[PDB]
């Protein structure tokens, strides 16, 4: 029957991105790595079996992976080669994703607003939203 993430399941496509190539540099992305990462016009795949969820990130210039249960610490390699570990929880209705690495964080918010799903990026004092809409 229904649960936890069904809104999120789907296809989506990266529609609109503000303050990324910011959020990236506070993040610690080199140069290069910001310039074609922030051309990339990524879809998000998001897909749930039991409790597993699986988020697919695929683009021009990465495909990433990552499937976890909510509340249960995993290992990501981000798009940016980052090797961090990360938990995501459910808070509210909003997807919550920390990632730590070298004493470092940073939280990606993603939730459902109207028919958009919307993904905040937070590095300290720097945001970045990045909206998708359906494939
Ligand atoms: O928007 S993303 O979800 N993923 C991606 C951004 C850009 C190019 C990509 N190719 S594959 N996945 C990609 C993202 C990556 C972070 Cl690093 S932070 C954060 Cl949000």
């Amino acid at each position: 029957g229904s649960h936890m993430c069904d809104a999120f399941v789907g296809t989506w496509k990266l529609v609109s991105s503000e303050n990324f190539d910011d959020y990236m540099k506070e993040v610690g992305v080199g140069f290069a790595t910001r310039k074609v990462a922030g051309m990339a016009k990524p879809n998000m795949i998001i897909s749930v079996n039991g409790d597993v969820i699986t988020i697919k990130s695929e683009s021009t210039f990465k495909n990433t992976e990552i499937s976890f249960i909510l509340g249960q610490e995993f290992d990501e390699v981000t798009a940016d080669d980052r090797k961090v570990k990360s938990t995501i929880t459910l808070d509210g209705g909003v997807l919550v994703h920390v990632q730590k690495w070298d004493g470092k964080s940073t939280t990606i918010k993603r939730k459902r607003e109207d028919d958009k799903l919307v993904v905040e990026c937070v590095m300290k004092g720097v945001t970045s939203t990045r909206v998708y809409e359906r494939a």
